[PDB]
């Protein structure tokens, strides 16, 4: 596929520093390197240049959030100059309130964009419900037009545009989600699968019904918003907010390798890794090692194997 | 739902001590006050006072019956307390052997119950079956119908009467069974899901298997006895007698949330947890926070999320 | 089961040396005992005595040609006797080069044999196609009747014979397979469930379709040519080339499990075990153990338990 790389060095959707540091690290994993050993044109847009904005008090409980609203501003911009090359955006990004930009860039130049959000949490909390303050916990609030009237106008995201529908997304892996945000998922018929279902009807099914779910009506392209918490702690424990219980290695792979056999994908997210919290230099290679293994996964590499279109035995 | 908490700190059921101290980890795990975090009515009837009984000689292999039999009728009678006090049971225990009297004494008051027995192993070796003495590993045999007339009359359990049939109990997790067990569990035809089964039809198959197997005549209360040696060990180390190849901690929590929508559970045994036996102190805190997370499930907490009855954007 | 045990400390199908040590601690973990102690008819015939070839340059980029043909040709005639002996061979080896000479020998007595090979790689590159050099990648490629004009005049296998067709083998594990490889079983239609097809369809529905695939015609010998390194390394870390996100060790019990029943396995290779590659004495253990346990479900050992023609209550 033909990809458009864009790093996002931002860490104020949440408190812990380190987050940033995931365009550096990802990248220094050799990640486009990679992609290049595949069947892949990659252009590389560089890291956006996120101004610092000193003079950013909490609006109410929410923290920084003219910085917040200003790095997805400036992401939004970017994610759809990609686009408008035909290329699929791919954010190495910081902490997952990136996506905000991210989706917005995206939906300009692909308004009929079906959303895949694999995730521990639902990140759906609205400036009004939450309760941690932390704006990585509540884009997917200010993307749905339904809650266009219970977001508060929060300085930083007078730009911001809800841009899809409860209809058009699909959550895989929660298994921390708050009381708010469930009464939200409940109240606006969000389709998920926690945890739970991903037990209950195995992997395999699970990406039947959500491809189904996005692809039924029509085809239509993808954005994949992938926040490395979503697995398992054990796979991927350099992050800001890790849940035991989470999505396996293989069944992440499998999620990608899914999504890359539609021929759809159009948008990538890698979010939350965080260098700094690994506890051993090793964890900070095994949770980086993890997130290229998806990323290439994505992009066309399969566990059966690849061939070019020629004869090996001659 | 309406609990009724019974700790039970007792260990001569098998070799190791540690087992006693189960229910002194678990409450300060927060138990309690997690349970009550949750729409649950908790009422702590305390830790069950068991006598010392320094005579006790062996009856013929099998260890300290007297000790035992007295535990198991002491915990057998403070559970059928809660029980007409309309709460469900919870058995915060030490060795499996007081499954005995948590069963009986549930049973005097609803009859009708049927047992849902989650460990590594069947423990349904009769006093002249059993090759370790052990009495953790025989509880099912005293309570077992059919059995009755291969038990003989061991001391302390005078007081013992067959409460179930073979037909009234399913296993899950079974993958350390005796021959003679082995040989009981095919003769009485009892329902069980080694972990040969689980692999085969998936946690999820199992549990609709189950509960539609308890449950598909009449709607009946529902007594769970969970060992913690049935989830593998990297999840529960701190337990005497550990076997890999166990069921996941999703599959644990998938098991007892699936057990809490039936609406039916009104006894609850969380046991084999020995903190003496972590090799690490994070195998201690990993094995009770694991047992916790088992137990609120139990009641309640869902991985896709809980909310009260209200409108939470209003 | 009659087994015929068949030790081959042979290393020069790759470069690290200590797989020649995988009968050694094998045996040193009680394997012969442990499978007597089942109602297991066992005869040790040693291990071979792999003669050392000096002289053995490369053939273009082939490594030891020489030493690798030789191996496989002695151990195909002690397969043979085995086989004639009307005992089913278990091959405790070293590299998986000696695949070989094990399946050539059992089909030289069983001509109508079927093949499941479990492992992360197929095997499966011809002298030509492989880039690594190392003939453990390259044992299928000589088997293969369909490949027989494709495959050189290696030093070392005059003796060979391709003795199967690309439908008589089924592969369950791979997660790495090479561009060539890839080819060749697109090319010939081999049938094969890679880690994308275990997720997708749960390890109990794989099982499924091999046996039907490989006995649905009609019922023939089975040869299980088990590679060590197709379970995820946490389980089987000490092997030359371990992959991650692979084979759970419950998988691994069920598979085996599974062809047991069948009441069909006639030859068994239990292969690339490196004790000298366990990065902590631990390590080596959890692969042998882990080894031994496959072994013994492979004749007979049940999770859910065993038990004798007898009455155990009595
Ligand atoms: N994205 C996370 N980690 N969410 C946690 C919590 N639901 C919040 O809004 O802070
Ligand atoms: N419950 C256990 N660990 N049972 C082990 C063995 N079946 C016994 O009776 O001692
Ligand atoms: N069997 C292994 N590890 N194969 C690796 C690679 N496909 C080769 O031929 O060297
Ligand atoms: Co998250
Ligand atoms: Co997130
Ligand atoms: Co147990
Ligand atoms: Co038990
Ligand atoms: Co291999
Ligand atoms: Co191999």
């Amino acid at each position: 596929r033909t990809i458009g790389i864009i790093g996002a060095p931002f860490s104020k959707g949440q408190p812990r520093g380190g987050v940033e540091e995931g365009p550096t690290v990802l990248r220094k994993a050799g990640l486009l390197e990679k992609l290049k050993e595949q069947e892949c044109d990659v252009k590389d847009y560089g890291d956006l240049p996120f101004a610092d904005i000193p003079n950013d008090s909490p609006f109410q409980i929410v923290k920084n959030p003219r910085s917040v609203g200003k790095a997805s501003e400036q992401l939004a911009g970017k994610v759809a100059e990609v686009k408008k090359n035909g290329r699929i955006s791919l954010v190495l990004g910081g902490d997952h309130s990136l996506a905000i930009g991210s989706i917005s860039g995206h939906a300009r130049v692909h308004p009929d964009l079906g959303v895949i959000w694999v995730d521990a949490h639902t990140d759906i909390n609205t400036p009004l419900t939450t309760t941690s303050g932390n704006l990585h916990g509540q884009p997917v609030s200010f993307l749905l037009k339904e809650l266009k009237g219970k977001i508060p106008d929060v300085p930083g995201f007078s730009w911001v545009t809800p841009c899809i529908s409860a209809k058009d997304i699909v959550y895989i892996g929660l298994r921390d989600v708050d009381p708010g945000e469930h009464y939200i998922l409940k109240t606006l018929g969000i389709k998920y699968f926690s945890m739970t279902e991903v037990d209950r009807l195995g992997i395999g099914k699970v990406m039947e019904e959500t491809l189904s779910y996005l692809l039924g009506r029509k085809k239509r392209p993808i954005h994949l918003s992938f926040d490395v918490d979503g697995l398992d702690p054990s796979f991927t424990p350099a992050t800001g907010t890790p849940v035991v219980g989470g999505l396996t290695y293989r069944e992440g792979l499998y999620i990608t390798e899914e999504i890359y056999k539609t021929g759809l994908l159009s948008g990538l997210d890698i979010m939350e890794v965080n260098p700094s919290l690994g506890k051993t230099p090793e964890e900070v290679t095994r949770t980086v090692n993890t997130a290229v293994a998806i990323t290439l996964a994505c992009f066309g590499l399969a566990r059966e194997g690849n061939h070019k279109p020629i004869d090996y035995l001659n």
